[PDB]
């Protein structure tokens, strides 16, 4: 049903730059319940 | 169904820049319920 | 019904540069049930 | 049902530059429960 | 159901660098619960 | 500023019954960045 | 600034009772930058 | 700034009953960056 | 900045029972980059 | 800056019981990088 997900960043940081990122709680999750 | 989803920030900071950024809570979640 | 999904940040910093990156807390987790 | 998933950065550091990076947290998990 | 899932950070460092990285808790865990 | 946040389900499961539930991907996450 | 966050499900399963549940991907993660 | 936070769940199984449970990825990280 | 978290389920069983539980991938995890 | 973080399940199993437990990856880690 679902797809295949990419996640690239780029990232440049020049003479005297100063960068900061981050990434927290990213994925998949699912469920199934299957009674008689 | 559903489809493929692409992240891809680009992020330059230059001679004497400063730069934050910040991902959380990010994904697929499904669920299915099936009875006889 | 799900994906496979690729991380892949490129990253380059310059003469005086800095640059900081993190990641945490991805990936797939599922649950499955199923009753007679 | 689920994919194959790469995790791959890339990461350059030029003259007088300064990086970090870090990563934590992150797999597959998934749970049955079956019973008659 | 699952994957295969490889992990291949490319690093470099140029004249002067500095670089840094960190890893941990990776992998994949599961569970089984059957009963008559 | 913020509060402190409490999660608790009561969960009761009868003589015949079947019941799943499932959570993901929830907290707290926040940003700064201080420049002179 | 923030809680101090709980979390406490209770959870009864009766005598022929069937029951599951999951939690993933839930904390606390936070940034700072600060340059002269 | 932050909290501390417990995790505390019940958990009751009858005569005949059936109990799953399942947690992962649930933690604190976070970074600092501070250049002069 | 941050806590001290403590992890304590409580867990019974009862005559003929079933249960089962896990737990993985919890924790702590920081990083610093401080330059001149 | 950080916690202590206690773990201490109960566990106890009745007269005809079945109970299971696990705990895998667990703990604290951290990173410096300081450069003149």
């Amino acid at each position: 049903n679902f797809g295949a997900f990419s996640i690239n960043p780029a990232m440049m940081a020049a003479a005297q730059a100063a960068l900061q990122s981050s990434w927290g709680m990213m994925g998949m999750l699912a469920s199934q319940q299957n009674q008689s």
